[PDB]
């Protein structure tokens, strides 16, 4: 491809560096004997080294497409590229040009590069992933529209970096974006729209529709929930392990008697949208083939669950918008505020500092745990 | 032992390279001077860094018996057992066999070693716990038997790790495997035993058992909690901090007070087996002891609880078995799924990709923020 | 500064190095002419590594203080300054007393410095970020009061590191410490001492307070909560997007609207005093500019929320004490217990070993997922 051609050609330059004086002038080169052949040896395992980290941490796709530039990438690429460069410079330059004798010298000049190149290799692996290892901030991550908070440490990352990283952890933890769940506030507060102390006193002194309404919605939700407990636990029970079938076609035979119940505890918990009767069969042949039992399947269905759980059509990861106040290539600090937009929510995710701590030693000695029967 | 004996060869292996010199052939030597010892003494820097980093990351006993072999480990000692011996080869063949002179370039020989052996203890590092640092699958981890569901990122690991990771995971976070809360469902399912469209449809047009035996054991569990907690409440009042005793004595003398309630609650949330006597005990005087509040005690016994809460026999570490369809060697990647069975239920866990995510700047202007005080 | 000063003095230990010869004996130089230059580019990208390395891991303030000292940073400093004097005991006792020929060796010697400080910044972050990676520990961290209870595994830290981790994981994840809501049983307890197996069960046959007081309180928590919500929902459809004002003067608009349900809610689940008017306005501002729903504004008011969303006076940093029956210097093992303690409550923590786990293969067959339509 691309990078791997660079790849190929920042591997061989050594190579190149050692292969050459041979093949330009044969005849021209002092004896070296043993120490350049020693040397040669740890240039080779050096060289296997940056390969096998080499393809151990940066052979892999690239994770995500970013707004701006990758500063630290781009700061490793122009490391290597000015690195490379002026190696070739010097040995064109000082080396090509005078044909050099003392050829040791041309392998210690190859060996340094692959030492270099390992410690670029180590300084790449110390921007990229070992930078944000200490903890050093708390990232506050709230949806705008139900209003899910869940805290993340991170450390010194870019907004870019610690957007992605929320990301991944939206999809990891946070329940999955159901807009049904949220139309009845936006009914209410149209009706609110259908018809200042003073007038919200009177609607304390109202009727609370809603304690009553969610009250009654909760005790229906668990009617149908032990509706649906009831019936797919008489659907687990009417296949025996041991019609030979395979499990989609002992899916499709139990299917029908939770078919109803299932379709009206997802119509009651608002969950009808994600799951279609093709995954539900599924999910269902995959719980008759892992011996799960019937609350193992159905535990995906009674809660609202998180992202992943669902079809890949359902999670729009293309469509992210990272909105923060300041270049999102500057790392965080104490106070700023980002906030990743999607199709219809956003997470609003404020940065604090984790405070500056002291701990102090106090000893409380054995001796002082004494206890007596008296009354305190 | 057997491993430290061959770490501490591989640690003398530079020092073997350079006193042999001086003793197998003392008068031969060229006289080095200042730039042998300028090197020997980066040679014991070296060698002391390396010894350190290896006591920090590689002196300690192993974690887990997996499976199969372990490939990266196994391809480090392979590594290293080449490395050592190529030198060897060397040293012997082209260093011993023809008595060389200028020292200097053995004293660099030595050097070079300690400098790729340094590279192998960084390479072993960035493949043992680097190479999974950056999150790049998801793994549902679903139990079998309660359906406990939970997410965790893991990097390019194998499906041993990967499981291994999963199983830390477990213990720490899931709670812990009661068959007594699964005994209701199979008693439910066997008496259907007892006794396709229609006949469901029937079975929601009768009584729902389910729904008030579960709610009538909440209110129970709540009753039972509050007796709990009063019952506590009143045990740790009976004793001052201030006849002088000891915590557990005071444990036992204000355990009457607690112990029928405690028994009646985990009758009634069916976790008796779990807390022995003198388990309570024990942790009751823990709780004397750390200055804790009855419902600090009492957390404990409220929840379920993970499995680390427990006894030692408890959680059966030696008896978990790794069903993967492919080879367990072999690294995640999207779609796979594995099974930790243990002795009554299984994690199944499926492994998913972490999305190709994309970004992008949109500007909202702070002038874009007015507000007006009409409706909308 | 101080810091920064040796931090200087050890960057520009080699550059002293080389630029000493060429300045104290210009004249007695031998010749180096390729090699030195070519060793010179490597030392120079070397140290430009080495810059960029210690910027990113190390150019940060301190974290936390600490008990007794850092162990780790304290070898590594202590290794630095042998290593530095040393090397300036050899380059001035060796080096500048016999104004030495062979410039080059000079060189060799500034970029094996250069190499061993590359390696001390590795084994830095070895000893710093790196030897913890793998989940060693599990630390169970309950409160003494609420008994609020969350499990972490940590690697090999120290008890003062541990706890530190634990103190982040403290102010990330548990809810803060609201002394109202351990009045109630204080003053329970208190009412028993206004007024032994025998005497236990009369406590049993009396009538249980508790459960009604709490379900009554639980009634009104509820009734006050859906007050609340329909008075959010009011007071932000009160407000267009499109007199212009900003969302400080919308907050303050909006307010009286929701004012007296927010007080209401905030009483009685004992929240008043963790939100001030002021705080209240800033978050509304904070929901009502970057899109938030009611819901998104409210869920910081309805649950009690861990220690960060609050105020920077309300979390006291200052004041942890670190309470172990060993040195806090020691590394964790298997059943110590440490006690994190604030002014009033108390993170008893006991560390338990993560189990010794013992997988093995068993080969299910796809053909051995049969399933027959006939009961179980």
């Amino acid at each position: 491809t691309v990078a791997s051609f660079l790849g190929l050609l920042v591997f061989l330059t050594p190579i190149a560096f050692i292969l050459l004086p041979p093949i330009l002038w044969r005849d021209e080169l002092e004896p070296c004997g043993t120490i350049c052949e020693g040397l040669f040896i740890s240039m080779a395992f050096k060289l296997l080294i940056l390969l096998i980290g080499t393809w151990a941490l940066f052979f892999r796709k690239r994770r995500a497409d970013m707004p701006r530039v990758f500063v630290f990438r781009a700061l490793l690429l122009v490391l290597i590229f000015l690195f490379v460069v002026s190696y070739w410079l010097f040995y064109g330059v000082r080396i090509l040009d005078s044909r050099d004798r003392n050829y040791q010298g041309i392998v210690q000049y190859a060996v340094s590069l692959v030492d270099a190149l390992l410690f670029i290799h180590y300084l790449a692996i110390v921007l990229l992933e070992l930078r944000q290892l200490q903890p050093m901030f708390t990232l506050q991550v709230v949806r705008s529209t139900d209003g899910e908070s869940r805290f993340y440490s991170l450390g010194h990352l870019s907004i870019q970096r610690a957007a992605l990283v929320v990301l991944e952890n939206y999809y990891k933890d946070f329940t999955i974006y159901n807009p049904n769940l949220l139309t009845a506030s936006k009914f209410r507060a149209a009706k609110h729209m259908a018809g200042i102390a003073a007038a919200a006193r009177r609607r304390d002194s109202s009727h609370n529709e809603l304690y009553y309404e969610e009250a009654e919605h909760e005790r229906r939700v668990k009617k149908r929930k032990a509706r649906l407990v009831v019936a797919v636990e008489e659907a687990f029970i009417h296949i025996q392990r041991l019609e030979v079938m395979d499990p989609r076609e002992a899916a499709q035979a139990i299917f029908p008697s939770m078919a109803r119940a299932l379709q009206k505890y997802l119509r009651i918990t608002r969950q009808q949208n994600y799951h279609s009767m093709e995954s539900i069969l599924q999910h269902l042949a995959f719980c008759i083939t892992n011996g799960m039992t019937p609350k193992a399947f159905l535990e995906r269905y009674l809660s609202a669950g998180p992202t992943l759980q669902y079809d890949k059509d359902r999670w729009l990861s293309t469509q992210w918008r990272l909105v923060s106040d300041e270049a999102v290539t500057n790392g965080l600090r104490d106070g700023i505020v980002f906030v990743l937009k999607c199709l219809d929510f956003s997470l609003v995710v404020n940065v604090k500092k984790i405070p500056f701590i002291i701990l102090s030693e106090e000893f409380i000695d054995p001796k002082s745990h004494k206890f007596v029967l008296r009354l305190q």
